[PDB]
């Protein structure tokens, strides 16, 4: 059996907690992989589920890739149509999100006096890796909301239209284990920090085979990363009424 189990936890401001996402393979071919992509988690105060689906087509040197999901919020019962593109090489992923809310304006979760519902918008994700020395990468995003006032950074200081920009780097020293920090910065300039722990457990793989820094170099690589979770944000950010 191939595919993957992650879980994540993140802490450091707003978007504090944890969560788990599996990655199912139900066609595999060297050409094609078809995958379902489940998973839940609890952050910012709000349990949350996701629901998806997409296919990767690989060239030895490329792969390119979509994908469809659904994300619920169950804390304020919020729901949002996700769409995502990728465009993978060795040590290197990009990848393209678009968020598109399902669910209208309704009382707030957790503003007193406020309407919620979600924040339309996309982002663009890169990650890359040290081709010499695999287990340190980078981490670049950017992402762009919608909405007179929009929590992108917390629901205490609302903005028009936000955006915003991430720097983070990682550090895996075996295949099992992912840590990093995340610097971002946007729109009234706003600032945070996200350090964050994954643990990484994949289906195809013996258990020395994911303890060992040897292998860190060939999850890295494109067929070694074909399994890899989808690169979004599975968080629904929220704009307010
Ligand atoms: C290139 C080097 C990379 C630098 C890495 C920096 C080193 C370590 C970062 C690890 C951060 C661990 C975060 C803890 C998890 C957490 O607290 O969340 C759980 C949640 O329930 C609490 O809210
Ligand atoms: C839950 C989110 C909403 C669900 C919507 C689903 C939308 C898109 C999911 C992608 C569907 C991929 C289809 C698989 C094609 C395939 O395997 O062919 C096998 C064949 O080649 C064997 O010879
Ligand atoms: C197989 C290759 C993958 C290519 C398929 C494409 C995959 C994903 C594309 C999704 C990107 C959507 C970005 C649009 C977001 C947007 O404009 O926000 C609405 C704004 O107007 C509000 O006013
Ligand atoms: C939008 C609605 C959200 C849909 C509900 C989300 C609920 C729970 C998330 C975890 C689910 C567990 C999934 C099963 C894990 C699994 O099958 O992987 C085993 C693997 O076979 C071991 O090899």
């Amino acid at each position: 059996h191939y595919g993957t189990a992650e879980v994540n936890l993140q802490s450091g401001n707003n978007f504090d907690g944890s969560s788990l996402d599996f990655l199912l393979p139900f066609y595999d071919s060297e050409k094609m992989l078809a995958f379902g992509q489940v998973g839940a988690r609890y952050i910012d105060s709000r349990f949350t589920a996701n629901l998806g689906a997409g296919q990767r087509f690989f060239l030895p040197a490329n792969m390119l890739g979509y994908n469809v999901f659904i994300d619920q919020d169950f804390s304020g019962d919020n729901t949002r149509l996700g769409i995502g593109g990728e465009y993978w090489r060795d040590y290197f992923k990009s990848s393209v999100n678009g968020y598109f809310r399902m669910s209208g304006w309704h009382e707030s979760y957790n503003k007193k006096d406020y309407d919620e519902r979600p924040a339309n918008g996309f982002d663009i994700r890169f990650n890359g890796y040290l081709p010499s020395y695999p287990a340190l990468g980078a981490k670049l995003i950017y992402e762009q909301y919608y909405g007179d006032n929009v929590a992108l950074f917390n629901s205490d200081k609302l903005q028009s239209n936000p955006g915003a920009a991430t720097v983070g780097v990682n550090y895996t020293p075996i295949p099992l284990v992912t840590m990093g920090i995340d610097y971002r910065h946007g729109t009234g300039n706003e600032n945070d920090l996200l350090y964050s722990m994954q643990f990484r457990y994949q289906f195809d793989k013996s258990w020395s085979q994911q303890i060992e820094p040897q292998y860190v170099n060939e999850l890295r690589t494109l067929s070694g990363s074909r399994y890899d979770l989808v690169q979004r944000n599975n968080n629904i950010i929220l704009e307010y009424k």
